[PDB]
């Protein structure tokens, strides 16, 4: 099984900069250099930019043909009722995991960052084993949203 | 059956207005006339705070109890997986309604706000009306949320 510290950190790291909380080298700099966080950072940037491309989606439909707008609503409100992939509350939860650590940074409880990653780890290790190697392991995952 | 217009009506407005995206008289602004509608209401205000308190409740273990704090996170985070009731669902369906039309005001697209709200409208009375029916009907809802 891949390192789990090294997916979360890399996660997170990715995150903080991103948004701009952190800067420099360290984990989450630059293209990521193993193809499970790729995905992972690519699962995780859908999730956050879902609502807006989802308006503007909707938008423009509203004037390609009429009912084609209210067509696309039902369909993307349908997924609500239906979830993602089981898959999708890993994401949720790495977003999750970086957007506590985000906050962190944000109310100046910069060792939280650490401490939250080290619970995400260990978290994954004990809790999510089964569920995550059921569910196709890592390997599965990162097939689905990786390229 | 309830008044599907006047509660969505009612949810978006008072969404605008609590974000100050609109202001003045209309559905929304003071208090809400029916149950279900304030059952909404603070459905959608846990709903979009609940990241906000779950920090606040974790970052309080920290400086109250720092040894139970993992324990916490832990809750939290099965809780995640668990993947709450179906109300919730519904509860997720109102804000995102009600983010799309803050968004159209933003955006200055001021049309889709009454586009969107008659979506909402027809898909909970004719997609959604077994869904909610097998959930235990609006009723229950208000009963859980109010």
């Amino acid at each position: 099984a891949p390192d789990t510290r090294a997916l979360v950190a890399d996660f997170v790291g990715y995150k903080l900069r991103q948004k701009g909380y952190v800067s420099g080298a360290g984990p989450g700099e630059g293209p990521a250099a193993d193809p499970l966080h790729q995905a992972m950072r690519a699962a995780g940037d859908e999730f956050e930019t879902r609502f807006r491309r989802t308006f503007s989606d909707l938008a423009a439909q509203l004037h390609v043909t009429p009912g084609s707008a209210q067509q696309r609503f039902t369909q993307v409100s349908d997924e609500l009722f239906q979830g993602g992939p089981n898959w999708g509350r890993l994401v949720a939860f790495f977003v999750f995991g970086a957007a506590l650590c985000a906050e962190s940074v944000n109310k100046e409880m910069e060792p939280l960052v650490g401490q939250v990653q080290e619970w995400m780890v260990e978290y994954l290790e004990t809790r999510l084993a089964d569920w995550i190697h059921s569910s196709g392991g890592w390997a599965e995952f990162t097939a689905l949203y990786g390229d």
